[PDB]
């Protein structure tokens, strides 16, 4: 057929779906309504623009609405879809331009509305030098503030935020990191959190742990941040305290939410409504270690959602088979990569789990320049089944984390990892690869 | 028990076996007879010493015969075992020192005699500035020649050799590489060979292809190299034309050779004689793709052989389960990694094979400094079974090859590779990893 595919949200989930659908079946009428007035850009690259290493913000955009148009996709920015006459039963889309508002119909709907920052209930948040890092607009705002230092406070030591702290330092500001839990990257076992505190401090960043941020002092400007632990002075504060999915429009139309709070889907990215798909940070994925639905808002998983929904719609056979949790980020001179479960969470889940954490090198002892490389394995006591792992390196990189993700995918044991024929040469790994030395193999 | 383990050869296969045996069962009497007067060193590091990046040759040694002594291991250098009174029936070792010669018995024998360079039959090979690169002594010779340039010719565009060309250039010589087949790294599909010719040329190496080297000109010195294609003047020539295993002693004593020419072994590193083990470059390994024995003289496989023999001898349980062919090397600004079969070889085996070869980046398009990264996939037409793969990068780091080796190990298809949850972040890979984009996925 030659029906009409309407995508709500044009960032990554949505742009993927739109592009793949149109390519796979050009008969389709493909239209994207994006509320933010930018479409198809790399939010992940924001801290590299902030820091100054990337010259202009437009460098993050993958496809422009003009290029899309050339490829038969119609994108409208600053268009918000406000209601859907679902089932119910189509019309459905009423959305809003500049000036007007209006109706449109759909045969296939892709809900790709993403996620918004989850702010903690703190008096003072509303003031003037308080910021959030999620969109190109947040990028513009912060980029305007940044020159004209001087003192920054970042609430939250997760990904945005560890990443932000590096950006701010490279811009001259003095930066103090306030985390509510007891280490940076609280979400993982604490050997990694340690290495990270050390690097952050090595670079001039002050890291407060166990902090109860009480309020942001000022008369609508902000100059302070009063905490249980004292008072941090600050003329720019970044709230980097987590995200939650944008499921609001979807609930209105009667799309089901899964246990995590994100929209539920199948291997086909289909929601509980015929005709309605979901993709990207709004959508749950199946976790292959935990064997249940799980929320993993990364950009690679949003592209995979997109591409599947799009393929399915254009009537190609395509399925999305889950995730395992692989993540990697850069904080100064560390590249930190986790996958699967940490030992904390593997015990919360009930496994009789143990960990091993070793430090090795990233090249032969004798090779000039070789740095350190640490690798953690989280496994089941008796079976030896892998359940998670980390590696941290300076490397561009390592990234050997991908081997563990491959093993997590099938069931995969420490014994399987041991048997692997990995690559060795003096510039790139010691003759026993850190993955192999970690395996069983040392403590 | 507390019997006597004699290791013939002390370089890597042998030193591993010696150290792990002694660790695992200190009762053992463990003695290593090494004919070269150096023991336990990283031959792989020689080109880095040649080039000057590593200051002194002793930096490549891992354990000294004094440190071995401390650990209960007796190493004798410059001792060549000349005969074995096998089965037959022990005595057996007659070997030779400085001065004398003498007997020794064994209860466990590890054959770890390695490989020697395989010279082509060219008149003039015997002259003065013609070299080979395999041992520490070869290192010293070359290191003596090198300052005092001027013009080098390297026969052979495989691994030693591609690696040597970089070393010699870094030392100022002008270098021209003569290969007999039609591309550098002829033993792999020719896209890689191409990328390599371009880099070598970009750095001032001349690469002659399809050359019939006919003789080395000189009056016992060498100044030339006469070829079918012209005459290369050269005052230093490196013969980098391959190696063959050292099976000579082993055959005398009636150890079986496998079809490759290397000593045959089981998963416990045992030869056909009770008591007699083989480890390292003299020993065959089971190839898991081809499902037969295969000769893969790499140093990580030599440590695996040796660690296994040692464990087994000390009475631990240990098995060596095979290889798949993973190899990585550095040639100027390229890191080149292969694993499995190439399309050429996969067809020669009979599979109905296809390739795909894509060029992607090593980090997001917008990320400053991100370089190119090429990945190759060799697969079976119908089943989709992976059969081999390459990736080439500048990266110290990629090395993503390890992923494909994980897949090769079980059977592992393109579909399997497609389902993997790889790591993404802008400094490290684009949002689709180059392994994914190569899967099925583009051509
Ligand atoms: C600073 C930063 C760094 C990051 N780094 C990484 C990284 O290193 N690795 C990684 O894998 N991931 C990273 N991410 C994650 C990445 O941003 C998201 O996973 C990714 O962009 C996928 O999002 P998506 O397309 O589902 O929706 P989003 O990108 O959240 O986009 C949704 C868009 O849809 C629009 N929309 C919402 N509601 C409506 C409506 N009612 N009508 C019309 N339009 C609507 C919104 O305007 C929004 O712009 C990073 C994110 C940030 C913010
Ligand atoms: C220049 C160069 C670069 C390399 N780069 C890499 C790389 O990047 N990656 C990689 O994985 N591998 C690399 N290798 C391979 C590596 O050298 C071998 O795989 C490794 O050293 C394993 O060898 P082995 O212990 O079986 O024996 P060898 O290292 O060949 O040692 C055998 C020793 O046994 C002694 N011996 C022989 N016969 C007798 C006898 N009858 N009596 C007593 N002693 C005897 C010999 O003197 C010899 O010194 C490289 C090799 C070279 C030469
Ligand atoms: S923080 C989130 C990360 N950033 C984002 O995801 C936001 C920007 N990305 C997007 O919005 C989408 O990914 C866009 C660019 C809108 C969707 O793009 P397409 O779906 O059009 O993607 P491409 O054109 O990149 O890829 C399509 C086909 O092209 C093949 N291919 C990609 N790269 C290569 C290389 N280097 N060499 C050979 N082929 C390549 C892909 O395999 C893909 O294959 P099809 O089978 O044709 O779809
Ligand atoms: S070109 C060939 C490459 N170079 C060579 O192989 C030549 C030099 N190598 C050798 O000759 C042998 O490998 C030697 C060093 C003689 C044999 O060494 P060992 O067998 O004694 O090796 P190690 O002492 O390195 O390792 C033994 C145990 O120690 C554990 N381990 C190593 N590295 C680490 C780190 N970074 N962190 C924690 N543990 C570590 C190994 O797991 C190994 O464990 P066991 O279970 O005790 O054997
Ligand atoms: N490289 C990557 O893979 C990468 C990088 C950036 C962003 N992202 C995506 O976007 C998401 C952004 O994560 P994030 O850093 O915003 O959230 P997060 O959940 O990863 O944060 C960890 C949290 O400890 C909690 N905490 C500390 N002080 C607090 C306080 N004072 N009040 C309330 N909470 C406090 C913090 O809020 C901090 O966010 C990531 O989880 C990821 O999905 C990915
Ligand atoms: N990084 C690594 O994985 C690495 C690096 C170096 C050495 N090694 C180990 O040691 C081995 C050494 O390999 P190599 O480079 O000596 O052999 P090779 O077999 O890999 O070499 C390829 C051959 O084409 C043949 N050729 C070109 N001109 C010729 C001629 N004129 N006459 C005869 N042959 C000619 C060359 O001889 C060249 O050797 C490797 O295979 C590997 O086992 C490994």
């Amino acid at each position: 057929m030659g029906k009409r595919m309407v995508v709500v949200g044009g960032v990554a989930g949505g742009a993927s779906a739109a592009a793949k659908a149109k390519r796979e079946n050009p008969e389709l009428e493909v239209v994207v309504y994006e509320k933010s007035g930018w479409v198809s850009y790399g939010a992940c690259g924001l801290p590299y623009v902030l820091s100054g290493e990337i010259p202009r913000l437009e460098r993050l955009v993958a496809r422009t609405p003009e290029e899309f148009r050339k490829q038969g996709v119609l994108v409208h920015t600053r268009h918000e879809v406000v209601d859907v006459d679902y089932e119910l039963r189509t019309l459905t889309v009423h959305d809003h331009a500049e000036g007007r508002t209006f109706q449109d119909r759909f045969d296939h709907l892709v809900l790709a509305t993403g996620a918004r920052p989850s702010l903690p209930p703190i008096p003072g948040t509303e003031q003037e030098g308080v910021y959030t890092l999620r969109t190109m607009e947040d990028g513009e705002r912060l980029l305007k503030a940044l020159p004209q230092a001087r003192r920054a406070a970042i609430l939250g030591a997760g990904y945005i935020g560890l990443e932000a702290a590096e950006a701010f330092r490279k811009r001259g500001l003095q930066v103090t990191l306030l985390e509510a839990k007891d280490r940076p990257l609280p979400h993982w076992d604490p050997e990694v959190g340690a290495l990270l505190k050390e690097e952050l401090e090595r670079h001039g960043v002050e890291v407060w742990t166990g902090v109860k941020v009480e309020a942001f002092r000022g008369m609508g400007r902000v100059e302070a941040v009063e905490t249980s632990e004292g008072v941090v002075p600050a003329d720019l504060v970044l709230l980097a305290t987590g995200i939650r999915p944008n499921t609001e429009l979807a609930q209105a139309m009667g799309v089901a939410l899964g246990p995590t709070g994100a929209i539920a889907t199948d291997e086909r990215m289909r929601t509980n409504l015929e005709g309605v798909y979901a993709a990207g940070d709004v959508a749950e994925s199946f976790h292959r270690v935990l064997k249940r639905p799980y929320w993993l808002p990364l950009g690679d998983v949003a592209n995979k959602h997109g591409r599947t929904a799009g393929s399915v719609i254009a009537g190609r056979e395509a399925r999305f088979l889950g995730v395992v949790g692989t993540a990697i980020f850069k904080a100064f001179d560390l590249a930190v990569a986790t996958t699967g479960l940490s030992l904390e969470g593997a015990l919360k889940e009930g496994f009789w789990a143990k960990k091993v954490f070793i430090q090795s090198r990233d090249g032969a002892h004798y090779y000039p320049g070789s740095g350190p490389l640490w690798v953690e394995l989280v496994y089941e006591e008796g079976t030896g089944r892998l359940l998670g792992g980390a590696v941290v390196a300076r490397g561009h990189g390592a990234l050997r984390i991908d081997v563990l993700a491959a093993l997590l995918h099938r069931e995969g044991s420490v014994e399987d990892l041991l048997a692997l024929d990995l690559a060795y040469a003096p510039p790139f790994s010691p003759v026993w690869d850190p993955l192999l030395i970690a395996a069983q193999q040392a403590r």
